[PDB]
DNA sequence: CAGGATCCT
DNA sequence: CAGGATCCT
């Protein structure tokens, strides 16, 4: 909200910077994030010229993680603070280069990831229409997975590519989006 | 600001000829759809606020009561407000106070009387013991495999004996 | 469309 | 225990 406007490339300078640098504690120990299990999301993956903040979406090995993960994030050496913090959103105000930008933390398990980052990709108008032509044929999209009749409908599909074919959609890469 | 509860009841009684919605045309509240809850109810002696429920005829009004509630006679800012709570603040002799309003549906209107009613800790073991015979209980009914179980009954006092549960006034439940 | 964190009810 | 309003995501 109050964080910086960015250019894209400033934004993937950020998080370049911050896929070596993030980490949790785990009942004491503290354990790195993986670079790999952390993907840009948001109008960054969108490839827009200007962002509002940036997005990262945090992929959890195990479900027993999430207790821990956000709740207890940290970045080393890097000056920030807490908007707001649960184990699925963690809103970060970060000091870059003297200024103040909005960092956006997402988490999705392994077996959501797909879900997660088509979710996370947007944009919005987009999910909208998606979603709606998919509950006209009784089901619900979330950013958790494909449910019909509260039931989750276990598509075999590993990636985000393969998933919205899987829906019966048309693939755009995220710049194409709309 | 904290009341009591006389404070409290000539609130409610001055409030229970003034309530009203627009919606176009302007329709009055009736004081009959209009019932003290929360720690009034349960006549405790100091009050942290005044909570009513207001009786909606029909559903399609939900969208317009509260959304537009009105008071004659009163001075208040309205803090939060949606279908369901709407919480004000208001003008009372020299004092402000908060007053809290819910909706309930005819048909939910037992069911929401025993949610608002209270206490917590009250409600929390009475929904744990029906959630151990597999029934989720909330302010709009009783439900069995996300299904309304159809209790064909009109007051708090029948809800709760056929709940299975020994029927204690407001001012004795704990 | 669908859901999350906060601070309530 | 179960859920609502706000302002996000
Ligand atoms: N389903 C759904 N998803 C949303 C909604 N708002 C945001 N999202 C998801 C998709 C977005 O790409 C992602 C990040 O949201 P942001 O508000 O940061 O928007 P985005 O990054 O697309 O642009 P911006 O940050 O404004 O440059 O969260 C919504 O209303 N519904
Ligand atoms: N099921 C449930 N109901 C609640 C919860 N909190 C409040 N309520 C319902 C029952 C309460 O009697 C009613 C009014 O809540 P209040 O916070 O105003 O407490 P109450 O009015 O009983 O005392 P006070 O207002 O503090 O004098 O709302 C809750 O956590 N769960
Ligand atoms: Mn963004
Ligand atoms: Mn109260």
């Amino acid at each position: 909200s109050g964080g910086g406007m960015l250019t894209l490339i400033q934004g993937k300078k950020i998080v370049n910077h911050l896929r070596s640098r993030l980490a949790f504690e785990y009942n004491g120990q503290l354990i790195k994030i993986l670079s790999k299990n952390i993907v840009a999301v948001g109008s960054l993956r969108r490839e827009e010229k200007m962002l509002n903040d940036v997005d990262l979406l945090i992929i959890v090995p195990e479900k027993k993680l999430l207790k821990h993960v956000l709740p207890n994030i940290r970045i080393k050496g890097l000056s920030f603070s807490v908007k707001v913090c649960g184990e699925r959103k963690c809103v970060l105000f970060i000091e870059w280069e003297k200024k103040t930008y909005q960092l956006d933390l997402f988490t999705a398990l392994a077996e959501e990831k797909p879900y997660a980052i088509f979710h996370f990709t947007g944009p919005v108008s987009y999910l909208i229409r998606i979603r709606a032509a998919l509950k006209k044929k009784n089901y619900k999209l979330n950013q958790y997975g494909l449910f019909k009749n509260q039931t989750l409908v276990p598509l075999k599909i590993t990636t985000e590519k393969e998933l919205i074919k899987e829906l019966g959609f048309t693939y755009r890469i995220p710049k194409k989006r709309l």
